């Protein structure tokens, strides 16, 4: 089962133009942590989210174009029910 | 942090009609671990997404109708992603 920590983590790759050395930054953790989490979720998907050249991402791909926008709105709708609960609060 | 699993859980639940102990073995798990995660979500959301009377579930709250279907349709994108992830497979 893919997690909704994988889904943050390419969205958030994929905001900080591919660069996970930046990316570990924004989200105060360890670059070898954010690569882990990328390749788990691509090896239980079967497919590949970002292209890369040695240790490095170098675009993402036709299938991570769609994958990673499909996050962006489950990230989004995570975020709603966040909103609801606070109005209901 | 909310976790897919309780997503899962929580519309599971509301699918049998409130009933945990047939929802727990729908989805091969325990009744209790079904119930923790779902004090756990509410806890993080600060609301109550069943309406309770003693260890029983009495009606879905006015939030949890919403975050219930918004928990579907997350559900829902994370099968977009498979099912895309088949396609370019």
């Amino acid at each position: 089962s893919m997690k909704l920590q994988q889904l943050r983590y390419i969205w958030e790759v994929a905001h900080h133009d591919l660069n996970v050395s930046a990316t570990a930054q924004s989200l105060y953790t360890s670059q070898p942590g954010i690569s882990k989490q990328i390749r788990l979720l691509e090896d239980e998907l079967g497919v590949e989210v970002f292209a890369r050249s040695g240790k490095h991402l170098t675009r993402v791909t036709p299938a991570g174009e769609r994958i990673i926008h499909t996050a962006g709105e489950i990230l989004r709708k995570v975020e709603s029910i966040k909103q609801i609960a606070q109005e209901f609060s």
